[PDB]
């Protein structure tokens, strides 16, 4: 527990006080609730949501926007990406990433919102970001060597049948897209990733995370670790045990999620991913009440303090 790069309790706890529980629920996870389909409007009012969420953070994030057209197995849909990076002149970043979009579903059904896939984890980032802001605002004018990156992914579904060409058509096109970008030293913005951490499938309760990647297995270990630790400095509601979340050791593996476009072109991932998939995962049920608020908080924390102790804030 007084581990090697670790938090000085004192910051920790109020790490975590700052974390503002009422403002991940409702400020940034209810709005987000909606029925968000590629190119509807369901989608481009959570797009501005976070457009703005972001930019209007002390720390002055610089907010861009990719957008795109794509060949779906439907029409022609437009796509968006929400691309937010604390600090760009900064020479790497940790990338947190998920997807806004929620998945199509046929009419006369009860809409489906997916409060897990991936609501609850894009408002996760929402806090983080906000939750940490002054710090974050410290490290950038201190033109910190590892920035903060965070993606908010578009199109990740599938309309239809789910496959190669149909799935992840925004992380496919920000990954082209950053490839092609010169950046220092690089060469290009893809090699500035340091780490490519994606969240998915976040808040059903009593998930099970593994490592996927065993090249990031060690960081998975703080993972673990900052689960430990938070347990014992009691800071996490309902926990019997001390290891729930972050099991061990190193299972198998694969998933295909957001990630892939930039692990084939060789970038470091951690994913972030419950499995098994919340029991509700794909149904009318991925809504504001199966998620366990404990969890989705104990989850909010036990990122809160991985951000600091990485960034080093
Ligand atoms: O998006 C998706 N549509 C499908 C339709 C049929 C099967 C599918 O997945 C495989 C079988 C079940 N276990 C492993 C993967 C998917 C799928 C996979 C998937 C992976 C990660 C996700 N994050 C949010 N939605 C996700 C779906
Ligand atoms: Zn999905």
């Amino acid at each position: 527990v007084p581990l090697i790069g670790s938090l000085p309790e004192a910051r920790l706890r109020r790490v975590v006080g700052q974390l503002d529980p009422q403002r991940l629920w409702s400020t940034y996870l209810r709005p987000l609730l909606v029925v968000r389909t590629p190119g509807s409007p369901g989608n481009l009012q959570v797009r501005k949501f976070l457009e703005a969420t972001l930019r209007s953070l002390t720390a002055g994030w610089h907010v861009e926007l990719d957008p795109f057209t794509a060949s779906t197995p439907l029409g022609p849909v437009d796509f968006g990406n929400v691309v937010a990076t604390l600090d760009p002149r900064a020479a790497r970043h940790l990338t947190l990433a998920c997807h806004y979009d929620s998945k199509l579903f046929p009419p006369g059904s009860t809409p489906f919102v997916g409060a897990t896939d991936s609501a609850v984890p894009c408002a996760l980032l929402l806090e983080l970001a906000q939750a940490l802001d002054l710090e974050l605002s410290r490290a950038k004018k201190q033109a910190a060597p590892v920035t903060l990156q965070l993606l908010f992914l578009d199109g990740e579904e599938a309309l239809k049948e789910w496959g190669p060409k149909d799935s992840l058509y925004g992380s496919r096109h920000l990954a082209q897209l950053m490839e092609s970008i010169p950046h220092s030293p690089g060469p290009t913005r893809i090699q500035a990733i340091e780490l490519f951490m994606l969240l998915d499938l976040l808040g059903a309760p009593n998930p099970t995370f593994y490592s996927h990647f065993p090249r990031t297995v060690r960081w998975f270990h703080r993972l673990r670790s900052i689960e430990k630790r938070l347990h014992r400095l009691n800071l996490l509601q309902s926990h019997p045990q001390e290891v729930m979340y972050f099991q061990p050791g190193e299972p198998f593996g694969s998933v295909e999620d957001d990630h892939i476009p930039f692990l084939r072109r060789g970038v470091p991932v951690l994913h972030l991913i419950s499995t098994p998939f919340p029991a509700v995962w794909h149904t009318p049920a991925d809504t504001e009440v199966n998620l366990h608020p404990p969890t989705v908080h104990n989850l909010c924390r036990i990122l809160a303090v991985f951000l600091a102790e990485y960034l080093g804030l």
